[PDB]
């Protein structure tokens, strides 16, 4: 199998590996990229992988050691790809790379190249999968761009700073985030200051995330006219599959729009 660290990385892998080999995801549904320790069975899946795909040591540090044990031919370290380095955006760089369509393309290309070498019998299928992935992703970018266009200029806060690549591509205008690392409590001072900004800068939304209890986000919204939504940067409800990555970007767009639209 192809073993991906995070579900949306699994979505990209599953576009390319469809009808070639299975895709497995290490980080379980409901867990955060910022808070994991590999279970004994996760370590086994990784050791037995045909190919491992992950962002890199500045993101999923919990897996740097076992990944380093694998042959180079059996890993894709997205953040270290020559195609990806020029696309990295400064936060020290933002490592939430799976929300960048262009980085997703570079990732798909790298997965394709690795699997063509490992599984030469599947060359035609891999080629067709990559072609299909790119066609679908282009369609999705057009659709998501259109959906988000009327929402540009509307202010909002996100729970943690995960969305920068996606927001930059589609022209969304967040005012800020409650947290950088969602494992760190923002503190009461920060919270009343966020409310002040939401009110003074006439923000539309605040967003919770399914991986974290929303009480803190709800507490800031209270007293104000700000609407509450939810963004899921890990696409928890979406199943792996050929069109899963496009489904994920479309779902994220819908989550923004559900709250931000008037
Ligand atoms: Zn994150």
């Amino acid at each position: 199998a192809v073993v991906a660290s995070l579900k949306p990385v699994g979505f990209i892998a599953s576009a390319i590996a469809d009808g070639v080999t299975e895709t497995e995801v290490l980080l379980p549904d409901g867990a955060s990229e910022h808070d994991y320790s590999l279970r004994p069975s996760d370590v086994k899946r990784l050791q037995n992988a045909d190919l491992v795909v992950w962002v890199g040591p500045e993101m999923e540090a919990f897996m740097q050691k076992p990944v380093s044990k694998l042959p180079g031919a059996k890993q894709v370290t997205i953040a270290q790809l020559e195609d990806v380095k020029p696309l990295l955006m400064k936060s020290d760089f933002n490592m939430h790379l799976w929300l960048s369509p262009e980085i997703a393309r570079a990732t798909a290309v790298a997965i394709h190249g690795k699997l063509v070498e490992l599984m030469p019998q599947s060359r035609a299928k891999l080629d067709a999968n990559l072609k299909d992935f790119e066609a679908q992703l282009a369609s999705t970018e057009t659709q998501v761009g259109n959906e988000l266009a009327p929402l540009k200029g509307k202010g909002y806060f996100v729970f943690h700073d995960a969305y920068g690549y996606f927001e930059k591509q589609f022209g969304l205008t967040p005012l800020g985030h409650f947290t950088v690392n969602p494992e760190i409590q923002p503190g009461a001072q920060r919270l009343h200051e966020i409310r002040t900004q939401l009110v003074e800068q006439k923000a539309t939304c605040v967003f919770a995330e399914p991986q974290f209890r929303p009480a803190v986000v709800e507490s800031v919204a209270r007293g104000t006219s700000v609407r509450m939504g939810t963004l899921d940067p890990l696409g928890t409800n979406i199943k792996l599959g050929k069109t899963s990555y496009s489904e994920f970007l479309s779902q994220l767009a819908n989550q923004y729009a559900s709250c931000l639209k008037g």
